[PDB]
């Protein structure tokens, strides 16, 4: 398959352009991965641009799953289970959107084929995608069937 | 005014040394913490080996968090709130303590004064240290007013 993460903002902080850069190479090896970076930015006229921007990078075909705390919380054999299901059907291209400060349009919400949450607390988005990106690991690893 | 963090495992990567020395660098200046590491290996009876190893580290007279994955989820506010609310409890010495890959005994459990939990998904502890830290410094960051 291949797997899209689509954020705002890019990576300043080199540990995390590291990090990231590591598991990539290692969910390389299960399918095929690629990081759309684009540039951010009463007041939500910006919200909705950032929006239509983001919607711009959505493949019609892609099922997408929208990072948002009023989201389901899955556990990492659930994320595991919904990857396995989208394989087992003809889907074949998975693309995450994490938005950024301001949040997520209502528009891309509504595109969106489902919310996941990966936490009840704040995570900085730049680290939120070192995380997506080794739980995606770790999903392929349990559906691989490897110990990890 | 003292936490420590007692963890399952020498962590290599720089690129989380780097981050979480970044982080544990602005703590510092609201209270100085320090977080031990201890040897790990790659049964059972390999994760209790490692409980009294986490054991010895922790003082009878600490308030220890044990972060599990079935502790309780609390938001960015309600991890400030209870760092706070420690204080009062005449509970100066509190540890966090993050398990090997194998997970905490039984004993490190019924030792914990509370079992906090950061997602429903799985994270690799190396990856949950460097979570810990950033969260540590948001509930500091929120405690003293000061916006982050």
């Amino acid at each position: 398959m291949n797997i899209n993460i689509v954020t705002i903002g890019k990576l300043k902080e080199k540990y995390l352009k590291q990090g990231i850069e590591e598991y990539t190479k290692r969910l390389s090896a299960y399918a095929k991965i690629d990081i759309i970076e684009l540039p951010d930015e009463d007041m939500k006229i910006i919200k909705d641009k950032e929006g239509d921007r983001i919607l711009s990078k959505i493949s019609p075909d892609a099922h997408v799953i929208a990072l948002a705390i009023e989201g389901k919380m899955k556990t990492s054999e659930e994320l595991a289970d919904t990857i396995d299901k989208l394989a087992t059907y003809g889907k074949s291209k998975v693309t995450f959107v994490i938005g950024g400060s301001l949040g997520l349009s209502d528009t891309v919400m509504k595109r969106a084929d489902e919310k996941l949450s990966f936490s009840k607390m704040t995570f900085p988005h730049q680290l939120m995608r070192l995380i997506l990106v080794e739980q995606i690991y770790r999903a392929f690893r349990i559906n691989r069937g490897e110990p990890y």
